[PDB]
């Protein structure tokens, strides 16, 4: 029912600076922020949870400039190429001390789990929390591919979140329309990485009795005595009532532990082995994945990342019904390096295919729907130059797959 965010904030030198360096402190706002934040989110069926904090005591590890599609943009790329690859989360938002230009805060428009785009910067515009965290539930929103309000978007008697402006007496409620196209967005996208729940030792605010997330010293946590729904939780103490085994996880029905062997993550492929229920824990094991390189559908391919990823398929995908993949002749395209045809990107320049590598560029399927015959049909569009091409771990010849615009040795890629 809920989705949640899984948060990392970034805080900027001349936010330390301007707090003295005093970073209890400075930890202090970001939890009390987070937590409002969450409190906000709960009207939109979505949670949200500090999961890592980083804090700039030293240098910036980007330029922090007061024009702000600058610093978005390079937080951004900074975001995708190191935070990401060292840290799983969702989302990242960075604070500044920094009076960026004309606004108080910007982020990407559904852009939520984007490697790059799943960003937003926010000023440090109030020393109120309340403040600061309508601010960041504001550029939250337009990840979750939220615009402004206007019209006869109404939340009631007060000032909306989505408002193009802040409010002087800023409120915690999103209109009505901000729900809608909140929800327009995650269903129509789905976004696949806010749909898992973090572990209580994921989150790193102190823990909450009454936030509705399961936190560390906690056996069950199900918001206010009030709102609290949960008859196998005592709310106000986030301890187990009555006759409960448990009173949270996948691996609980009606506060007792599913039998062992129920399963509780279903397969992808048969690169995904599927999850069960040991019938004394209340949660499913973590999600397993065999071994990429592992040979897969009857040997056409090659496990990756729990799926197996053929060209057939990709062709089926991106054209449908009877296409496949096209003659290797196609492929030699790739070796153009023009607006369709290369293996890979440096420094925003798109790379031709060398011939050993045409099979990891471009894809190339044989159409032979109704009234078609396009030998070398592919797929292009610059609102995202990646569609089309070959995907990671694809098998390119026998032996070898694709990885990083490279067709190499099965045996070696992994
Ligand atoms: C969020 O929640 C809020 C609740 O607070 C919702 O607000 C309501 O939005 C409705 C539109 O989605 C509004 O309805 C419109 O109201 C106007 C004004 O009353 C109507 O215009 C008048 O229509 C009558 C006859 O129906 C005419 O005699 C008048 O001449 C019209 N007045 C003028 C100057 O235009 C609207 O009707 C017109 O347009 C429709 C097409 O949409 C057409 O079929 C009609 O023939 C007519 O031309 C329309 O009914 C509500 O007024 C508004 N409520 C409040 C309290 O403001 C909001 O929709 C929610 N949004 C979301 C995203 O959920
Ligand atoms: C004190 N500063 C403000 O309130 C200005 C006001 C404003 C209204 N229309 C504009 C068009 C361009 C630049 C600024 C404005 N707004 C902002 O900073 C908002 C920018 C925004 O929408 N970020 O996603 C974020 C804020 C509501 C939290
Ligand atoms: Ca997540
Ligand atoms: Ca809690
Ligand atoms: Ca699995
Ligand atoms: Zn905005």
């Amino acid at each position: 029912p809920f989705r949640f965010v899984e948060l990392v904030l970034v805080v900027d030198k001349a936010m330390v600076t301007k707090n003295n360096g005093d970073l209890d402190k400075i930890k202090t706002r970001m939890y009390e922020i987070v937590n409002t934040v969450n409190e906000i989110y709960r009207y939109m069926y979505i949670h949200v949870a500090l999961v890592g904090l980083e804090i700039w005591s030293n240098e910036d590890k980007i330029t922090v400039k007061p024009e702000a599609g600058y610093t978005l943009n390079a937080f951004g790329e900074w975001r995708k190429t190191d935070l990401l690859t060292r840290k799983k989360h969702d989302n990242a938002q960075l604070l500044t001390a920094i009076d960026l230009d004309r606004v108080i805060g910007l982020a990407y428009v559904g852009s939520m789990c984007h490697p790059k785009r799943s960003t937003g910067i926010i000023q440090d515009y109030s020393e109120i929390n309340l403040v600061v965290a309508v601010i960041m539930a504001h550029e939250m929103g337009h990840n979750l591919g939220i615009n402004h309000d206007s019209g006869y978007c109404s939340c009631g008697d007060y000032a909306c979140i989505m408002r193009p402006e802040i409010s002087p007496e800023p409120s915690t409620f999103f209109s009505n329309c901000s729900y809608f196209e909140c929800w327009d967005f995650i269903m129509n996208h789905n976004p696949e990485c806010i749909l898992n729940e973090p572990l209580g030792t994921d989150i790193i605010s102190p823990p909450v009795c009454g936030n509705e997330l399961l936190e560390v010293g906690e056996e069950c946590d199900c918001g206010t005595p009030e709102n609290c729904q949960n008859e196998c939780c005592d709310a106000a103490t986030c301890k187990l009532k009555s006759g409960s085994q448990c009173g949270h996880g996948d691996c609980c029905e009606q506060c007792k532990f599913s039998k062992s062997g129920t399963e509780c993550r279903a397969s992808m492929s048969e690169c995904d082995p599927a999850e069960h229920c040991t019938g004394q824990s209340s949660e499913c094991p973590a999600d397993v994945f065999h071994k990429n390189g592992q040979p897969c559908l009857d040997n056409y391919g090659y496990c990756y990342n729990g799926n197996c990823p053929i060209m057939y398929h990709q062709c089926y995908d991106l054209f449908g019904a009877d296409v496949y993949e096209a003659e290797d002749s196609c492929f030699e395209r790739n070796q153009k390096g023009n607006y369709y045809g290369y293996c890979r990107k440096e420094n925003g320049n798109k790379i031709p295919c060398a011939p050993e590598d045409v099979k990891c560029g471009r894809l190339y399927c044989k159409d032979n729907s109704p009234g078609q015959n396009n030998p070398c049909k592919m797929f292009y569009s610059n609102e995202d130059e990646h569609k089309g091409m070959v995907l990671p771990g694809t098998k390119c010849a026998d032996g070898k797959v694709c990885s990083n615009g490279h067709c190499v040795d099965v045996a070696t890629a992994y």
